[PDB]
């Protein structure tokens, strides 16, 4: 239904590890999008055959602004590649790096944003992990947009995820917290230089805010960083705290 003498491929937008992602254009309709291409040489020794084929699925049929848009997938001999919108102010990764640190606006703006796209997931009965900053494109307009959903790094996973316990779609609500920690303090707050402290970090849930986070933030990024899933906050209610609300855009 799609192959790669369909696009002409042009710039390099990222690259590492399984594959490449690369801008293109869709000959038929000079329609600009970007290609991930995989070599499924990686597809071996990690059987992540179907994974995603099935996640591919999944994502195709999601629809909502602040989610990055799937549009098809084709099989190479060797690679393997999947088509997605195209990101005109890629991620906010490069911009965190740029910035050092984000303001009380931009901050509580993305995380309006994010927590939109999160309800509609779950309102889709999907939920996850992921949404490091590398995983957030910027559209046209600046509006933030969730890219894919699928050791690793650990620290945007949740205690109950790294005990080894279950996990319901409460998952994204530490999460929430994490990025907006890292969002307004250029660090994530259990970083560490190793797996093994960082995991400790995270099953204590052990974070000291810099003095120059007001207490508004404190207390959202509090509210979602509790050991105990069950007590943190709803999506409808993260939308609705007074620090959003007072900082965030329209
Ligand atoms: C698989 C994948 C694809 C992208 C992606 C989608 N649209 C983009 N527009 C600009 N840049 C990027 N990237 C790709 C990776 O490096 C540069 C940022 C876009 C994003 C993340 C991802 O996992």
């Amino acid at each position: 239904q799609w192959a790669l003498e369909d696009f002409e491929i042009g710039r390099p937008l990222g690259k590492g590890k399984f594959g490449n992602v690369y801008l293109a254009r869709e000959k038929q309709s000079k329609f600009i999008l970007a290609l991930k291409v995989l070599f499924k040489a990686q597809l071996e020794k990690a059987g992540v055959e179907h994974q995603l084929r099935r996640e591919v699925e999944i994502q195709s049929h999601l629809r909502h602004p602040n989610i990055l848009r799937l549009y098809g997938y084709f099989h190479d001999a060797t690679r393997v590649y999947l088509i997605l919108e195209y990101a005109p102010l890629g991620t906010v990764y490069r911009e965190l790096q740029k910035l050092s640190k984000f303001d009380e606006q931009r901050t509580a703006t993305y995380i309006t944003e994010l927590a939109n796209a999160l309800s509609y997931c779950h309102s889709k009965r999907v939920i996850h992990r992921d949404i490091k900053p590398e995983n957030l494109l910027l559209g046209s307009a600046g509006e933030l947009k969730i890219a894919d959903f699928g050791c690793g790094t650990l620290d945007y996973l949740p205690p109950e995820m790294i005990e080894g316990r279950m996990h319901d779609e409460k998952v994204d609500l530490w999460s929430l917290g994490v990025l907006c920690y890292e969002f307004l303090v250029g660090k994530p707050p259990f970083e560490a230089n190793t797996y093994q402290e960082t995991y400790k970090r995270i099953s204590r849930v052990e974070f000291t805010f810099p003095d120059f986070v007001t207490e508004g933030a404190r207390d959202l990024i509090s509210r979602l960083l509790k050991h105990n899933p069950s007590q943190r906050p709803m999506l409808r209610e993260v939308l609705e705290h007074p620090w959003i609300t007072a900082n965030s855009s329209k």
